C-alpha cells in the first residue's frame, strides 16, 4: 500500500515517532478548530462585499477539522505496541493507515481555497469564469493524478514519479494562472494592499509547494537513506501539517486583514 504501512509493517515504529506523529496530527485538526471560530466571530469585521472570502474560509476549516480528526484517529488505531521488540507495528486487526482521508481534503479545500481571493481582489483585463475555471479543472486535476501516483508510492516508484511530474504539471498552471490574479489584483489599490497581497502570493507559493515536498519525503535521500525510514514518515506528517496551517489558516487570516485595509479608502 503506503510507505506509512510498509514501515509499520517491516522495520515498526519507535515510541517516539508513533507518539510524535499522533501528536502533530492532533495540533493540525486542533488549530482549525479555533480557525474554524476565528472566522466566523470575525466574519462582522469584514464589509459584506468582502463576506464569501470568510464563509470560504470557515468551509474549508470545517472540510479540514473533520477530515485531519478522522486522520489522526487512523494513525493513532492503526499500530500496537509490540512488547518483546518495544516498538509499534502495523496491526492486522485493524484498518491500517489509510490516506485516503487527505486526499479528499485537498479535492474539497483546493477549489474553495483558489475561488476564494476572487472575492476579494479585483481582476482587470482577465474575466472571473476564466480565473475561476482554469483554478477548479488543474486543481481536481492535480489531486486525482497525485492520488493515482500515491497507489505506486512502494511497488512502482517509477510510476509514482511520473504521476506526481504530471500533477506537478497542473500545479504550475495554478502557480501561473494565480501570479496573473495577484498582479491584476495590485492594479489601482493602496500600497499597504499591495504589500499584503505580496506577501499572499510568498505565503502560497511557499506553503502549497510543501505538498509535493512532503509528498517525495521518503524517497529524498535515494532508495536507502536516513528519510526512508521512520524517519521519513515524521518528516512528512510535519510538513503536511506546517503547509495545512499555512495554506488553510494563515492564508485566510491574510485575506481577511486585505479585506479589512481595503475598506480603508
Ligand atoms: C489544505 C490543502 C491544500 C492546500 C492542498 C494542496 C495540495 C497540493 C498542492 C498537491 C500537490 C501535488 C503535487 C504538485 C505533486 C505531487 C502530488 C501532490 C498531489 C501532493
Ligand atoms: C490580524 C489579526 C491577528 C491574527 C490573529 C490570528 C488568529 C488565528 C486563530 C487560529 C489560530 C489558533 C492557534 C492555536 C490553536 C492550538
Ligand atoms: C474577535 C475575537 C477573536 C476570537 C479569536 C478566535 C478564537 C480562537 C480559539 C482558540
Ligand atoms: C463541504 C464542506 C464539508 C466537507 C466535509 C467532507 C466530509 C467529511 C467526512 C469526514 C469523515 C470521513
Ligand atoms: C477522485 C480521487 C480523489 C481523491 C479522493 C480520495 C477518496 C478517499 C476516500 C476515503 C476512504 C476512507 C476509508
Ligand atoms: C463554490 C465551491 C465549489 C467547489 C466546492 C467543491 C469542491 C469539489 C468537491 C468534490
Ligand atoms: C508582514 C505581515 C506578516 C506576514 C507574515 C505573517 C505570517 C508569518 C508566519 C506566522
Ligand atoms: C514541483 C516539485 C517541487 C519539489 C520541491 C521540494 C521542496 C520541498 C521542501 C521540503
Ligand atoms: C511559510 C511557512 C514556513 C515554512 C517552513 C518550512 C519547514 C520545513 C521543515 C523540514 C523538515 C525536514
Ligand atoms: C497585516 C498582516 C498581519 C498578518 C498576521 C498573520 C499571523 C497569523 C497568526 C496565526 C498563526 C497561528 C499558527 C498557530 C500554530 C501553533
Amino acid at each position: 500500500a503506503n510507505f506509512e504501512n510498509f514501515i509499520g509493517a517491516t522495520e515498526g515504529f519507535s515510541e517516539i515517532a508513533y507518539q510524535f506523529t499522533s501528536h502533530i496530527l492532533t495540533l493540525g485538526y486542533a488549530v482549525m478548530l479555533a480557525g474554524l471560530l476565528y472566522f466566523i466571530l470575525t466574519i462582522k469585521n469584514v464589509d459584506k462585499k468582502f463576506q464569501m472570502s470568510n464563509i470560504l474560509s470557515a468551509v474549508v476549516m470545517v472540510s479540514a477539522f473533520l477530515l485531519l480528526y478522522a486522520q489522526a484517529q487512523n494513525w493513532t488505531s492503526s499500530f500496537t505496541f509490540n512488547e518483546e521488540v518495544g516498538r509499534y507495528f502495523l496491526d492486522p486487526s485493524g484498518d491500517l493507515f489509510n490516506n485516503g482521508y487527505r486526499y479528499l481534503n485537498w479535492l474539497i479545500d483546493v477549489p474553495m481555497l483558489l475561488f476564494q481571493i476572487l472575492f476579494v481582489v479585483s481582476l482587470t483585463t482577465s474575466k472571473f469564469s476564466s480565473v475561476r475555471n482554469q483554478f477548479w479543472f488543474s486543481g481536481a486535476m492535480m489531486i486525482i493524478t497525485g492520488y493515482i501516483g500515491q497507489f505506486y508510492e512502494v511497488s512502482n516508484l517509477t510510476a509514482f514519479l511520473v504521476w506526481g511530474a504530471i500533477s506537478s504539471a497542473f500545479f504550475f498552471h495554478i502557480l501561473w494562472v494565480m501570479k496573473k490574479v495577484i498582479n491584476e489584483g495590485k492594479e489601482g489599490i493602496s500600497p499597504a494592499g499591495q504589500k499584503i497581497l505580496s506577501n499572499i502570493w510568498i505565503l502560497f507559493l511557499i506553503s502549497w509547494t510543501l505538498y509535493p515536498g512532503a509528498y517525495l519525503m521518503p524517497y529524498l535521500t535515494g532508495v536507502d537513506g536516513f528519510l526512508y525510514s521512520e524517519d521519513g514518515v515524521m518528516a512528512r506528517q510535519l510538513v503536511y501539517t506546517i503547509a495545512d496551517v499555512s495554506s488553510k489558516v494563515i492564508y485566510g487570516v491574510l485575506l481577511g486583514n486585505l479585506a479589512i485595509t481595503l475598506s480603508k479608502n
